[PDB]
């Protein structure tokens, strides 16, 4: 509350560390469904169904241009990529499996880096 603060957690390395995690996600072999925005002209249903599209290239541009106010807003966009994937893809498809694998990979890195 006013003039009463919890001790200051050091956040000065968060930008660099999120960039590293994102680089590791970009270079995973199962990243291919997630590298670029889904083409909304060429993929029937996507525009109407997925209210907030997200992809790694878009997260990379947001990161580089100071559009994440803190590390939680970064993790929300990453998770949004996987949540969108589950919404639109069967679990037993190549893309559906890719998304489960990438989410698992992301969450471990996140815990190991910050928790």
């Amino acid at each position: 509350s006013m003039s009463v603060k919890k001790p200051k957690r050091d956040d000065s390395k968060d930008l660099a560390l999120c960039s590293m995690i994102l680089t590791e996600m970009e270079t995973h072999e199962d990243a291919w469904p997630f590298l670029l925005p889904v083409n909304l002209k060429l993929v029937p249903g996507y525009k109407k169904v997925i209210k907030k599209p997200m992809d790694f290239s878009t997260i990379r541009e947001k990161l580089s241009s100071g559009q994440y106010p803190n590390l939680e807003t970064f993790a929300l966009d990453v998770r949004l990529v996987f949540d969108n994937c589950e919404t639109f893809n069967e679990d037993d498809s190549d893309i559906g499996r890719a998304g489960h694998n990438m989410r698992k990979y992301f969450e471990k890195k996140w815990t190991d880096t910050f928790k």
